[PDB]
């Protein structure tokens, strides 16, 4: 199978700068070559180069947003197109608004798609709920249908298309949620397994129960959006909002190698990975680490070990 | 439901001074002010007087045991009091010791009144099997029915009378217990999740057993008696006598929206929590906000979000 | 019963110098005295003093060969003694090259008896799937039935006799394995539970498992040859290969309380403990004391407490 890296260099989704360095210090990590060592193929599209918008303004609360727009117009239309030759696309980069794009473009290609999105946050802010206008902790709100309409259309969103419904994206990690985000994943019936079922079930049931759940009727494609701060910050410490009592280095990963063996992994996002906000440079390289290791896994790489077939090593 | 906060600044239970110094850290940490943005009504009674006595000689081994016990008749009285208002109290404190009053109390306007009590000791030395006179690590010796005469009574506690058997009580996170206070848990038969038995069954499980031994039969209230110290020194380090391999951050949270689901939360206890033993600032800080967490859950702060009823937040 | 303490000062397993000076941290610890506190007998061999191969030089690629067989075949012939007289042996040492000998050596009066190798690495290399000609990462390759003949002989271990099959042995904690290893491992069908087992098991079912396994049929004795470097680093820092998502404080000693409750355990290692690794001093303090824990629990020691029998504390 294909593997498409795509960097995503964009942070006017918060209002720390820094997670558009992300994509570097993820390469300059070894990420293209060490995933090269794997069962697949790995093409690297570069980072995508986002025109600013000038003179930007804010609408009402929203911040950058046809700045942002623009970018996962951008986004999607690359991802939509790697999608089209049946290709895996893997996108690398600063703020999670870029969900938006990764998913709209995925969608084209896989309507039927399913979502499990990792993170310590639903991200689910419609522009009427924020209590800021950071559009990194809207993305959801901008991909779901039942969601459509419930706020005012915002510029340089108009080429979205809610992607997908209620019944298709469940959360793992949450353990963050404003009394808007709340209200909405209560009020749409949305799945999602907080710190809390985590705890209760165990990493291992939960992912049990969320293939049974999205892929209990249908086999349909899988798009992880990967948050690093679904992991607890004496993991993955540099991000922007980090949050104590999360998921740990091993359930992270749990969480992918399962993944990986439904066979079903369309597309991946690997967000939040901020290198400005390091209090030491052993955070920052411990951040980017496990950020690889979620992607190798994925990709195959197993913790009881991997061999090549038809190699005879005795 | 009311709320109703007393604070307990007392130390005499141990020799290390700086317990009492907890309840202003916890209101200055934003307790009462957070706590009032829940589903509850919060009032603040204070944080008790308590008078010296003076020549206070110890008992045999026993240290301070005037003062502790005065003190604790004084708040088994406050207590009481709030107890017959049907108002639910929290108790928060210094040491240990105080549990005698918090529950003492607790236990005259609810007889029927179960306890979990959540600490990495079981404190239940009698006077007779301490290998120190602290009084904070004996409180349950107190509140025992069938310790009663088992030990020499003290002065200062002659006021005090057992308020539940050795089947009304469970212990949740023990890893550090005595010869003699071993000895004593098993022949009561008093049941017990030690730290092996929550990696055993998963605090998940752990929650499950605890409420079917204490619940199984008839639905009385409950008594929660948090000794910041169920939790390993990395999440509550600032504490008097920390022990490795305790609760996790989570499950310490997981054990208290388990509660609050019950709807039989009746009486609260934080103690433990000194800020005079951070190695630094980030460690007292640390201890003081999850402690804090610890609380607000109780009363029905949920790590998967929680939204105010009748508003329609789209 | 009796138990022996035997120091294993040996460092030629691996190219870092260090865990030789493993036994002194160990005994410094208070290890011998604390042990003596258990309900066994304990009696220190003192540390081995292993003769150097001057001119050692190196076969192939493994490196120092006939010292580190030399070492091994002093080391089994003590074992066999203590076992000869019924006693329980403790090998403190260095690198892991030496559970060669401690099993051979246990082997040669138990030969029925079950292995459970707790440790991050399968250590199963044989000389000819080396990238190193680090013995420490070979040692199972030596003590296989199922292995011999697969490589080519090496100097100095002529005098070793495979002691067990695949199916007599266990790996617990499983994160680190090279293709070769893995590729061997899944060829012998070695049951083993890697991380992402225990991930999805929880080291409860974990145990319950491994021991069906070993003890369905007959109930044998038991070799636990535990590597610290079985647990994640922030609980065993000081160790020459750390590698990240590994077994907690807690899991490690549930372990070994398990095989305790079992009144099987013959033979037991505490390998790979390097005080010259720690970062800091409490990085070296907070092995050395986990690595003991470990120690005494697998004798013994009880999390919920422990108390002598016919004493009535009361
Ligand atoms: N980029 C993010 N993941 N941010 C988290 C979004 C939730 C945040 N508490 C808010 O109110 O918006
Ligand atoms: N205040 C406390 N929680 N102290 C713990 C009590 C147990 C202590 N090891 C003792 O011997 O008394
Ligand atoms: N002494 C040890 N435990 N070393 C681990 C052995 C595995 C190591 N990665 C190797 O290739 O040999
Ligand atoms: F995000
Ligand atoms: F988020
Ligand atoms: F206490
Ligand atoms: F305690
Ligand atoms: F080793
Ligand atoms: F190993
Ligand atoms: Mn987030
Ligand atoms: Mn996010
Ligand atoms: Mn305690
Ligand atoms: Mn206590
Ligand atoms: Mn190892
Ligand atoms: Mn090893």
């Amino acid at each position: 199978k294909p593997i498409e890296i795509i960097g995503a260099p964009f942070s006017k989704g918060c209002p720390r700068g820094g997670v558009e360095k992300g994509p570097a210090a993820l390469r300059k990590a070894g990420l293209v070559e060490k995933l090269k060592e794997t069962e697949y193929n790995v093409r690297d599209h570069g980072d995508l180069a986002f025109v600013d918008v000038p003179n930007d303004s804010p609408f009402q609360i929203v911040k950058n947003p046809r700045s942002v727009g623009k970018a996962n117009e951008q986004l999607a239309a690359v991802v939509a197109e790697t999608q089209k030759n049946g290709t895996i696309s893997v996108v690398l980069g600063g703020d999670h608004s870029m969900a938006i794009g990764s998913i709209s473009g995925h969608a084209r290609v896989h309507p039927d798609l399913a979502v499990i999105w990792v993170d310590a946050h639903t991200d689910i802010n419609t522009p009427l709920t924020t209590s800021s206008g950071n559009l990194a902790g809207q993305p959801v709100a901008f991909l779901l249908k039942e969601l459509k309409g419930k706020f005012p259309d915002v510029p340089g969103f108009s080429w979205v298309t809610p992607a997908i419904s209620a019944k298709d994206i469940v959360y793992i990690g949450l353990r963050d949620v404003d009394p808007g985000e709340h209200y909405i994943i209560k009020t749409l019936g949305i799945k999602y397994f907080s710190m809390t079922e985590v705890d209760k079930l165990g990493i291992g049931k939960v992912m049990e129960e969320t293939f049974s759940y999205l892929l209990g009727r249908k086999k349909r494609p899988i798009h992880l959006s990967f948050d690093v701060d679904g992991l607890d910050p004496v993991f993955t410490p540099a991000t922007g909002t980090p949050v104590v009592g999360g998921l740990s280095y091993r359930e992270g990963l749990y969480i992918t190698e399962e993944i990986y063996k439904t066979g079903l992994l369309s597309g991946l996002d690997i967000m939040e990975v901020n290198p400005t906000l390091g209090k030491t440079p052993e955070e920052v390289t411990r951040t980017v680490n496990t950020a690889v290791a979620l992607t190798l896994s994925a990709f195959g790489t197993k913790r009881e070990g991997n061999h090549k077939p038809e190699t005879d090593y005795l």
